[PDB]
């Protein structure tokens, strides 16, 4: 009163259904004396097998037989048989995976952390060495990244409801009994909290629990809006660096395990533009590698225009796989990244497990008509022309990097950048403000992140991507006999007024088994505009087509 | 005359059995008119489906039906039926995977490169988009890393035996017809080489081919000794960096895909100490992550002694997985790394898919007797005592880093470092030479690599590993109730006179399903002493126990 810390039980609070509640169904299922299992589990109390397990004295595999023993003699003093195929191991395997994250609680945890609460899990638990231990390990990873602390009984050598562990909790939280909330499904584990003077909640059904927590903290926790996906903190990410050419080195951030997925951002962005997708796809069972594309961030940024034609760009990505020892990867790209991704499927399909683009359609080059012509053809591409002259587009873009991104990164219903008559107007920003408002799509902090990156090498490199029209076209014409017959998803964005969804309308001709996806009310900056639906669409497709 | 370049055909030279020789067996198998298939394949010559495919005009999946068509009309003008279940796709899938690397040829390539030949593959081949394309992709990766150039018909848009492609070959090799050798299974593809004035070899059986090559180059290629495994070039590796604590960042090198395998080196080494294992395990189907352990290389090296007790070391590696999104990894370690690896299995088994140590046994702490005592107990551990006093062991080790490694890294039958009476002698090197000879185990270059790394942070950090005896013991005693019941391999080295194989003799008591492995004539520096047998033993065990 008032609080600034929130502590969560695992079994039956952050994870449901609890293992003790499978313990119980088992009895009913097999017509066992009510509580037989539980008798054998709690057996010996503080000096028995189960407690030793929770303190890390012995392992779960070690405990299994001691439990089965106790079940014998619990069922001896009760005078009853034991079923043909009785396995404490099978019962506990089922229970342990049956248990999933309790989403609303986790969200509640997130909320409170977001408003500056120190969050911690206090959980009686064991050193798991069963052959199927990896599942609980996954669970525990997913959770722990969202908390300041994961205090586990077997790691600390103390157990709930033993006071020592609470003194240790307070100790770890650098906070006082009256500044802390502790929720648990077990009254016994609450009484101690109380005696130090802690706010406590007996977590029965989750919704009432949240009601108490809501009240006593004064923050809306129930019924609050759909929260964004998890976003990366750059300094907590694995940063990878692969040189692919004497003086070109590509950097990327990597997270997760399973089939390699290579994310490729558009102009003028950064691996950070995939912050919402990195955790989600990792969590869905993949190994995300989010690029700094050539010209950006910590990836190299050589001046020469040719060093950014699609061909050299693509060979380089091949090399990238080569040097990481990856025979393939599923390639997902957006804006410029999309185009490349398609051209990877067209030229190196043996290396592409699957291809995917957000917004960017696949258009075949017109062998007759040039591309400078084809671009002047549609007025909404005028900005492309303005970018041709080395040095002009950079001067403007670099002059106030904050202004620039603040001006670029806006939701469909927010715009400040018309894209037509830019050459004539004489600037991308000729008639946009010096200090633009902050979009709904990005915290001030997220903008500053991009500003830092772009101080490294400016816009020369990025703008060169637009400066190989004639070359890319010539190269592209080599592929005019081919089709894309590998798994490909196309993902159009209703309100992207430059990569318009109609531009993809014939893509099936060259990509006949193409699968589509589409986002209402979503602008050009797909990833940060609609991160949830992007994750849903992509994860879905990955699972269906990348296995 | 004399040559300095060697060019290899793929199908039927670097890879056997050739696809054309499965083409043939098929005919016999199904009682087809001799050459029916081949007629339909070569059909249309330079203007037919097959050539278009080799030039990259169309894809393999695109070609499949045109081929089946030609087979129809080849078998129409021949007046014959076609089998119930006729599939050009099935025949070519079988053939394409049936084909493996022809080892002796590849070795021959390696040799010649090792003596300063420019090596290249010139191969008629296709853009592979079949659903089972990944296999050929793997093959092609394995090969290409060992060559200066992989010139592929469909990538270049030219084909063997068209002169253009040879002009392009010479062009790419920056060399002249008379400085080049070209081997092929097809006479037609040789005649052109000849006309420019190239040395050529009709590759029939591999051994005669090598005989001609041997002669005309003047280097022994047949019958030469067992060549070492592939070693890493550090600048061609993916370098990863993960901060795990405010001012500690761990670096590692990463290669391959599949189940994560985390390599952990000993004192005083580097991820480079696994150079022979990195490629091999990657090639065997794994994702190697070779560490710079805390205190070494590009990993951080904080001064405090406590920052290197096993516990903080282990939590850090847990964090390491956490931040890379890996729920588990198989941990393999050597020397000090081994010990840690065991203590990871003991404390965090949910995170260890499997454990493995080279030389380092698992010994449980003696709860009664201290560890400083236990160490003075055996004379061959005297060096450990000498390392206790901060600053003394460093001064010696850092004074001439070349001398130091040159003195440390020696095969069993080479030694210059006795390890007993070091305190009394007053130095590790008190009676070893200023300029030691180069071991058989390491090129001058490989030594300099270590010297560079150790200029970063000296030996303070590394020596601290030896300086937490009392702490590690106290921690270790918490685990005295446990056993290791997860897959564990122990790998003893006959002639390691400090981590002696007998020291492991009771390990089965605490690790009951423990699997062993053993290396004759192999010293302390296992990895570089016996890299082949190490790869064989570890890959074997990984495949049996890490799946
Ligand atoms: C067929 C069209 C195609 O594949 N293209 C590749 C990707 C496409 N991308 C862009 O132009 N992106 C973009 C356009 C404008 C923009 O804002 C600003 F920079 F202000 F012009 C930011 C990004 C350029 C054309
Ligand atoms: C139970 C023994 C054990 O687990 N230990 C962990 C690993 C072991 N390692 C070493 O002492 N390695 C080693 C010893 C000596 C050495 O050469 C030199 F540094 F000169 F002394 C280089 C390396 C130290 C003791
Ligand atoms: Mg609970
Ligand atoms: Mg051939």
């Amino acid at each position: 009163m008032t609080l600034r810390a929130a502590v969560f039980d695992l079994d039956g609070v952050l994870a449901l259904p609890a293992v003790f509640g499978v313990l119980g169904r088992t009895e009913e299922a097999l017509a066992l004396p009510r509580g037989l299992l539980n008798d054998a589990f709690q057996k010996g109390g503080p000096e028995g097998a189960t407690t030793r397990l929770m303190k890390g004295e012995i392992t779960l595999s070690q405990w299994i037989p001691l439990m089965e023993e106790n079940c014998r003699k619990c069922s001896e003093t009760a005078k009853v048989c034991l079923p043909k195929n009785f396995s404490i191991k099978e019962i506990f395997d089922k229970a342990i995976s049956a248990r999933k994250i309790n989403r609303p609680m986790l969200q509640a945890a997130l909320m409170l952390r977001k408003k500056g609460f120190t969050t911690a899990i206090l959980t009686n638990t064991w050193l798991d060495d069963r052959a199927e231990r990896d599942g609980l390990a996954q669970l525990m990873c997913e959770l722990k990244m969202h908390f300041d602390f994961l205090i586990e009984s077997c790691q600390v050598g103390m157990v709930k409801p033993e006071p020592q562990i609470y003194k240790f909790l307070l100790d770890t939280l650098k906070a006082s009994p009256s500044e802390v909330v502790f929720l648990d499904d077990i009254g016994a584990n609450l009484k101690p909290a109380r005696d130090l003077g802690m706010v406590t909640i007996l977590v029965q059904d989750t919704d009432t629990a949240l009601k108490e927590l809501e009240k006593v903290t004064g923050i809306q926790l129930l019924n609050t809006p759909a929260p964004l996906p998890t976003s990366c903190n750059p300094s907590d990410m694995s940063h990878g660096y692969v040189t692919v050419k004497p003086r070109v080195r590509l950097h990327f951030v990597e997270l997760g395990s399973g089939p390699a997925v290579c994310l490729c951002h558009g102009f003028p962005e950064s691996w950070y533009s995939w912050r919402y997708q990195i955790p989600a796809l990792a969590q869905a069972g993949y190994r995300v590698l989010a690029m700094d594309m050539k010209g950006y961030g910590e990836s190299s940024a050589p001046p020469e225009i040719e060093e950014y034609c699609m061909e050299v760009l693509c060979k380089e990505m091949v090399t990238f796989l080569d040097k990481l020892g990856l025979s393939q990867a599923v390639f997902i790209g957006h804006d410029w990244g999309g185009m490349l991704v398609w051209y990877m499927a067209l030229f190196y399909p043996e290396r592409v497990r699957a291809v995917a683009s957000l917004n960017t359609p696949f258009i075949p080059a017109n062998p007759n008509m040039s591309p400078l012509e084809s671009i002047k053809a549609n007025p909404v591409f005028d900005y492309q022309l303005y970018f041709q002259e080395p040095g002009v587009a950079e001067a403007e873009l670099e002059q106030n990097l904050s202004r620039t991104f603040k001006s670029l990164f806006r939701a469909s219903d927010e715009s400040v950048l018309s894209m037509h008559k830019v050459c004539e107007a004489g600037g991308l920003f000729v008639n946009s403000p010096e200090e633009p408002s902050l979009s709904r799509m990005v915290t001030e902090e997220e903008i500053q992140f991009y500003v830092q990156q772009f101080k490294k090498s400016g816009f020369r490199g990025p703008l060169n991507w637009y400066r190989n029209m004639e070359r890319n076209w010539k190269w592209a014409c080599k592929s005019l006999g081919r089709k894309i017959l590998i798994p490909a998803l196309m993902v159009t964005a209703e309100k992207d007024f430059v990569l318009v969804p109609q531009m993809s309308q014939h893509m099936e001709d060259w990509i006949p088994h193409l699968k589509r996806g589409h986002i209402e009310d979503c602008g050009h900056w797909t990833q940060m505009d609609k991160p949830t639906e992007v994750n849903q669409i992509l994860i879905k497709w990955l699972d269906s087509d990348a296995r």
